[PDB]
């Protein structure tokens, strides 16, 4: 497939995707707010369009890799007259509802729309470890699937344009929160003179074990939460809530951020007040669903 | 060995540790606030002492597996007169400073003290995957190391009794925060009718990749944070902050807990206000150290 592709947005992801697409034999026309930044991919075979209009008109497939969806409007507003008959694939972070409204804005300018959420950093783009979530019209996904597969294995979730965005925001909810916690833990160990080079491999060593730990003793949290099975036999909210109290205390004494640990503390405290101290930690999901 | 051990606290950890110790040939004398709960381990060879005093006097080594350190005072107050010449190994969660003061309380009652933090769930106790952090007097750790190894690989951190407690709280800072985030993400996907049985394997699938993702493009976060190297080449705080904004927005719309994502959002917001939008995400640690 040598389908001509347009890609707008040349951050690390944009550049990595351009390169994978070029290497697969697709002519790629790029445009960036900062044209200088295109020099790299242009040396690798990308064609730099002078204008958004020219970039849009070069391909039936327009990929956006921008910081947010406001950026899509900013870049495409001058080109709205040239959208008809093309597919917009937006690979950018934003709210699910912004995304759904953006899909309708594409349709009304005569374009089809697909949502994508890329699940790996730029060096892993186009490798066997790469994967991307997609939602939107099935026929649109199918028409371009072979081209999109170059960036990463697609995981089509269905027709709601909001859905692959919600999945992305859910995944990044885990990922960013985990990262903030790693920095929080590092900070805490830092106050007793432990360096980050010592602390971070300890913390990562533990995180690597987390899938196994969650499965020990034949727990299966998903089905359990669906079934409303929260049995406390191997760990209770009381016992885990206490630890959450201990982390807040240690953090207070360490002079570091209290908001992250107090949020966690509040999940346990809520479940206890609601009378489920004796349940497994999965029960905190009830309080989370109903503030 | 065949060294006699006392273990107090027969939650799942206490019971799993008793069993591993029995299986290794150690005579184990147990005591629990609720004696009924000892039936299982007694069937497996444990001896149930009638009284705390009697349990303490049965061995040179007293292991405590209790919800917190207040529980240690509660259980051992009547036995303070029988502590002299024995080692207390506390394998309970609490603050580092509570732990340090508890060590001094043991010394005052004529006992030695070791801090432990068990890093695996009860089904993994006494297996190759098990490990435990220890801090306190080197001579005391050495005297009992061969007994303690039955529970899990020891990771001795040094002489400060607070240190293995701080390490435990740091590790549980990551672990609990991660778990809360998984429940948060599950809740969020739940509001579009995605079940936890569908969502949790997606989220865990991602979390499994997190060590690799952090190392992509030759980042090595620990040394970088120690060196103050926060280069924004492959990901910026601006870009990650925006996603954190998007998670908050999606969560507001989803009607779910805002405290957890807003804590994460604030880490990015702070770094940006302080003028490091362009840096890698590791830079959030500065704001976390200095609220
Ligand atoms: N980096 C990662 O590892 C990673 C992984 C998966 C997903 N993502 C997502 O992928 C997208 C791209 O991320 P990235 O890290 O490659 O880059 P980024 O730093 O988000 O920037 C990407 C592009 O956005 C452009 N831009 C931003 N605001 C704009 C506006 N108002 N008008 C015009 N252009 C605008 C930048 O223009 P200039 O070049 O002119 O500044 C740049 O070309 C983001 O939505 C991100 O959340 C990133
Ligand atoms: N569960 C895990 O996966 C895990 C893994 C690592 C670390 N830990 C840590 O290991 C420790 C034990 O946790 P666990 O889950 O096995 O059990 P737990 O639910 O924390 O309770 C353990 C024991 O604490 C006793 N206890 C609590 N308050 C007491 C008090 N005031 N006076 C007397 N006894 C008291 C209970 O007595 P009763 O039996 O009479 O109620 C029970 O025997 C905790 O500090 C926990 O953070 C747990
Ligand atoms: C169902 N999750 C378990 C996994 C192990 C664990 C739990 C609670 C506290 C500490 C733990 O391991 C360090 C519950
Ligand atoms: C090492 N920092 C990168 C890792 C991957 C990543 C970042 C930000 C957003 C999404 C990402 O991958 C899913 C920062």
């Amino acid at each position: 497939d040598r389908t001509p592709v347009t890609l707008i947005g040349l951050g690390p992801m944009g550049q990595a995707m351009t390169r994978a697409l070029l290497a697969a034999g697709h002519p790629v026309t790029v445009w960036n707010r900062t044209p200088a930044r295109a020099a790299g991919v242009v040396a690798d075979g990308a064609v730099l369009a002078a204008s958004p209009v020219e970039a849009v008109e070069a391909g039936d497939l327009v990929i956006l890799s921008l910081t947010d969806y406001q950026a899509m409007y900013d870049v495409l507003e001058p080109a709205t007259g040239s959208l008809a008959g093309r597919t917009v694939v937006n690979l950018s972070s934003d709210t699910p509802d912004r995304t759904r409204a953006a899909a309708d804005w594409a349709t009304e300018h005569g374009a089809t729309f697909l949502t994508g959420g890329v699940m790996i950093p730029a060096p892993m783009v186009g490798t066997e470890e790469a994967y991307v979530y997609y939602s939107g019209p099935a026929e649109v996904f199918e028409k371009h699937r072979t081209t999109l597969t170059v960036i990463g294995a697609p995981r089509y979730l269905g027709e709601d344009t909001g859905l692959a965005q919600l999945m992305y925001q859910a995944q990044l909810d885990v990922f960013l929160t985990t990262l903030s916690s790693l920095m929080h833990a590092t900070a805490l160990l830092g106050t007793a003179g432990v360096s980050a080079a010592e602390s971070m491999p300890e913390l990562i060593g533990m995180l690597r074990t987390v899938p196994a730990m969650l499965e020990a003793g034949g727990e299966n949290p998903g089905a359990d939460i669906d079934a409303d099975k929260h049995p406390g036999d191997l760990s209770t909210i009381t016992m885990m809530g206490a630890t959450a109290d201990h982390i807040v205390g240690a953090s207070e004494t360490a002079g570091i951020d209290l908001a992250l640990p107090r949020a966690v503390q509040a999940h346990y405290r809520r479940a206890i007040e609601n009378g489920h101290g004796g349940d497994n930690w999965t029960r905190i999901i009830d309080g989370i669903r109903s503030p």
